């Protein structure tokens, strides 16, 4: 059985020296020895928070290390952790908590107002006992135990509700286990090249289930990962610089913003290796530009759905397959299926993913998990095209 959280413990058992966290901007780097020790503490405070195997609690917060380390605690517990957007209004929380039954939120500064309305009035979310804010979190870890948490637990038992939805009816929260997240983070490590010590880069708020799988196996591969709690495409190449970033991630619209800035210029990081993109896929010019400050880019297809993981296209077919979604990779199969049910490995459809990075079933919604599945291919809703050659190219 696998576990996230133990795998946290093994990477500090391997590498307890190896840097795990720089944040810069608030002058927070550290080791994953220690990282596992904070995750331990906060493991601790949850427990004493009334946490335990297969409750949930949820994070609403700056990106952190404090986050990472809750999450990790928690998948020690056995618990499930509920990520959610800072951005979005009151209301949509309220029914997020409310929805995935949320015993313990916990908050930062930032989203304080947020918590404090859904306080304040209404029917507030019955289920949480404890809101807890930076400051008492703060308190709460100075007393914590950071000794290992003793729980059999991992495998196919719940470790994240992601919820995503963006229509009407209402969002809709993917149940993650620690075998899909292991599965995910699996299939990046050996998919990219990511080695040990490599120092990636995170701007990507961490409640997006790409940027939490990226987390996850940076600490399977051993990688520092860099942060930058508030984007600002207007430093991120001194960031960039400065903490010789060997891999970072962003969306073609930041990429080409970020070739505009006047750094760009000619700036000299030989460390840096390639960005990663999610999203829409690159256009020729774009890639041709990065090309030439020997940057490459890869680009891939996933959903909240697929832990993050998904197709593929490889830097070296970058621009002999400019719109195309790419191939399967490591651990994870795609094909589409026919408007007569029928699944093919080629040929256009619906594109459909059979790997272990999938969902164990939606949140509380019998009928949605019901549909999603088709005999264990999992319908995405996109339609799209896989050719000869294998290469996928969405559509709508």
């Amino acid at each position: 059985m696998k576990n996230i959280g133990w795998m946290l413990r093994q990477r500090a058992t391997v590498s307890p020296r190896l840097q795990a966290y720089v944040e810069p901007s608030t002058d927070v780097r550290m080791t994953y020895a220690q990282m596992n020790a904070l995750a331990n503490r906060c493991a601790d405070v949850l427990t004493a928070l009334g946490i335990a195997k297969g409750d949930r609690v949820a994070l609403l917060m700056p990106n952190s290390v404090e986050f990472c380390c809750l999450f990790y605690g928690a998948a020690k517990l056995g618990a499930v952790a509920v990520p959610i957007n800072t951005r979005l209004a009151a209301p949509e929380v309220s029914f997020i908590l409310s929805d995935s039954g949320s015993k313990v939120v916990i908050y930062g500064a930032p989203s304080a107002p947020v918590i404090d309305a859904i306080r304040a009035q209404a029917d507030p979310p019955g289920t949480v006992t404890d809101w807890i804010g930076a400051d008492s979190l703060a308190e709460r870890l100075r007393s914590a135990a950071a000794d290992e948490p003793a729980v059999e637990c991992g495998g196919d038992d719940n470790l994240f509700i992601m919820y995503t939805s963006g229509t009407t009816g209402h969002p809709k929260g993917v149940v993650h286990t620690h075998e899909s997240v292991h599965s995910a983070a699996s299939s990046w490590a050996s998919t990219i090249d990511v080695r040990y010590r490599d120092r990636l880069l995170l701007p990507l708020p961490m409640f997006h289930v790409a940027a939490l799988t990226t987390v996850i196996f940076s600490a399977m591969r051993g990688v520092t990962l860099i942060s930058m709690p508030q984007f600002d495409a207007t430093k991120v190449w001194s960031l960039i610089v400065e903490e010789r970033v060997c891999i970072g991630g962003a969306v073609p619209a930041i990429l080409n913003f970020m070739r505009q800035v006047p750094e760009f210029a000619e700036l000299d990081a030989p460390d840096f290796r390639y960005f990663i993109t999610g999203g829409a896929p690159m256009p020729e010019a774009l890639i041709k530009i990065y090309a030439a400050k020997n940057i490459e880019v890869v680009q891939g297809y996933a959903l909240t759905e697929s832990c993050g993981g998904g197709t593929l296209l490889l830097s070296e077919d970058a621009l002999r397959k400019a719109g195309s979604a790419g191939r399967a990779t490591m651990f994870t199969d795609v094909a589409v299926r026919g408007d007569d049910g029928v699944i093919r490995e080629h040929g256009e459809g619906e594109v459909v993913i059979k790997s272990d990075i999938l969902l164990k079933e939606y949140w509380n919604r019998p009928e949605a998990t019901r549909d999603a599945f088709d005999n264990g291919w999992f319908r995405t809703g996109d339609i799209g095209e896989i050719d000869d050659e294998g290469y996928l190219y969405i559509k709508d």
